[PDB]
DNA sequence: GACCCTCCCCTTAGGGGAGGGTC
DNA sequence: GACCCTCCCCTTAGGGGAGGGTC
């Protein structure tokens, strides 16, 4: 008190670093008291100790330090403002990974049931929940020319909702007996919805809709050009076979099994079409 | 398909900047599939956009860059742990979020109550909350000896448990006829507690109690040596006046009003002295 | 005429030394 | 022998130009 603390008492007692402390000297912060003109040595009162502690709080709760400068100054009842906008930013952050959170789960529930998967190659007709999808008219597009910058418009709404990337693509197409595959075309392109934030603001050329809940006859294989068709194939006779009746498009999915631009690329495919 | 995107191709269809583009090429994350050696221009196929998915995702969730190269390696079920683990995290820092967003309340509290005194040099008698709080032994300490690092190691206690560093700084001592300031020392030194964390490991010269709810003969005003004493005797006085009885030592509280190293210091103090 | 490229400087809040005095 | 000081280099993920070619 009738003295000075050398640099490292204070980092003592604050329990802030001695480099922290030339930092907060350096901006203008928390500057010494006195700094011995010869040996540079910064010296500080006890009574100025008390600057630290806003200066922690603040540190803690993540203000900026320029912001700091501004938070000294003002008064009390200013200072209250300055909290009531802390907690603002706060409960904002909060929402963000509230929101996050549930999608990361949506995106693990996803992963896995389709990670395990029954078989691949065989026809299950299974009991499906519904899957929110926002798609857009498929001009022309089949399955020998569709583009991931196919669906560049219809990953930018759902980016802006969802923050998250849709991992599958989806097409549909009109249930016929196709005799080849460059005998059909897609109706629609579509990539599915997980997050319920409202877009922006969509354009009249998307529609928000959904694959239907509802019994579906699937099949999920791994992809290349040949099993595409093929095993679309194997679907459209499990279905005149069983003499069941159709009552949707039918939907494909793709999924991308790894990311990786080291591994040679490889798919999933998924098509399900809806039976009494 | 089949020709290449330029950067900016992609930059547009990904919604991604092309100086990010780059950034990504240099750092090996995703570069493009073929530079024109000559001019230097970078080429993309539209097959490889798909890379630009798990990028994105992982960006947003705030994955580190050098994080992703490793996450675009590993396959469906290893990514399925990895969102586990950034779950993991998401809660993480929502609890911390959580937390702090009532510690700033609570800190808002007691400031505004401050804030909004009724009076200052005026003995009031009010009925106060309890206020939990750390002390430890003031060994001599006395109004004219206490330091801020004499608070030293009860702040580090409340730093860890708080986050937050209290704004007050208090006192106690018997309750007496008082004749002079030196004649008063401290019988302990106390700093409020706000969050309800366990402390991480107290050491026994620290007691964890509270000033009790109850009612209180209370007097605020702004700090000097001179009224200090002067509104101690005050409370003396005015609890000799209505013949009250206390039961507890004098609680002696001082806020600081303003924390800028600009202006010249001055605290609020608040004595309080609980009675039947 | 738009596009694209390669430097180059800049941003938060310090932590890590290194070389050289000082309480 | 501890302490303290002044450079100096380094860290994330790019955004901003500037000077100079290119689709």
């Amino acid at each position: 008190k009738e003295s000075y603390y050398s640099i490292g008492e204070v980092s003592k007692l604050a329990n802030v670093s001695i480099k922290a402390l030339r930092y907060y000297d350096k901006i203008d912060l928390f500057k010494p008291a006195y700094v011995d003109p010869d040996t540079s040595y910064r010296y500080y009162t006890d009574s100025q100790l008390i600057h630290l502690d806003l200066i922690k709080s603040l540190k803690y709760i993540g203000t900026p330090l320029e912001e700091m400068k501004k938070a000294q100054d003002l008064e009390m009842e200013e200072l209250f403002a300055f909290y009531t906008e802390q907690e603002r930013q706060i409960r904002e952050k909060l929402d963000f990974l509230s929101a996050l959170e549930q999608t990361i789960s949506l995106v693990k529930k996803r992963m896995k049931r389709q990670m395990e998967y029954p078989a691949l190659g065989e026809v299950f007709v299974l009991d499906e929940e519904e899957i929110r999808i926002i798609q857009t008219e498929a001009e022309g597009i089949g399955p020998e020319n569709v583009l991931n910058a196919s669906y560049s418009k219809l990953k930018k709404f759902i980016e802006s909702a969802d923050g998250f990337t849709n991992n599958s693509y989806g097409a549909t197409f009109s249930f016929q007996p196709y005799t080849s595959i460059d005998e059909m075309t897609y109706r629609h392109i579509f990539t599915p919805v997980l997050t319920n934030k409202q877009i922006s603001s969509i354009t009249p050329d998307m529609e928000i809709t959904t694959i239907p809940k509802g019994r579906y006859a699937c099949i999920a294989y791994n992809f290349s050009p040949e099993h595409y068709f093929l095993n679309l194939q194997k679907l459209i006779k499990y279905i005149a076979d069983r003499q069941l009746t159709v009552v949707s498009d039918v939907y494909a999915l793709i999924i991308p099994i790894h990311y990786s631009p080291k591994k040679q690329e490889e798919y999933r495919v998924e098509m399900k079409i809806r039976i009494l």
